[PDB]
């Protein structure tokens, strides 16, 4: 049940994928849609809201016209990295 | 989307917990309810059915009276272990709540 804490935060279909893409740099909303396009505009937001609410992701709004929102991994969120990278390495090995 | 494969298999609220408890040995249904009791009889079954369907968990029926069903991690299911153990180590370090 201490694994639960982590799984709430990072478990769940998408959280892992989203997170993975921010590892190598910040990302706008629409960059996520191009990547794993199966996700609905709604769902994407819910995840990013949750990740953000758990202090994993940092949402930054840029004072410009039009305004520009960019997402990126907080320092804390980075501590989930090793896990997430291992999730990736395993999914790759074990394809069928 | 290669993290997806893994997350289908092992992501989701419970799969990780359930799994964790089979690491150190097989378990009956009711042993799971006592552990993280928040799960409904129904949900527990769906997870175990799915884990089992994904070849992670092995369900074994014992020829006895009454009969006794015991769950355990297949050899394959063990390959997700490191991940799960790390999920644990992180949730322990980073205790907020």
């Amino acid at each position: 049940c201490p694994v639960e804490f982590t799984l709430d935060v990072i478990g769940g279909k998408w959280k892992g994928i989203l997170f993975y893409h921010m590892i190598d740099g910040k990302k706008r909303f629409n960059e996520f849609r191009r990547i794993c396009p199966s996700i609905t505009q709604r769902m994407l937001t819910l995840q990013l809201r949750e990740l953000e609410a758990d202090g994993i992701v940092h949402r930054e709004v840029y004072h410009q016209v039009p305004p520009k929102v960019e997402y990126s991994l907080t320092e804390f969120g980075r501590t989930l990295e090793p896990i997430v990278l291992q999730m990736k390495e395993w999914g790759e090995s074990n394809r069928d």
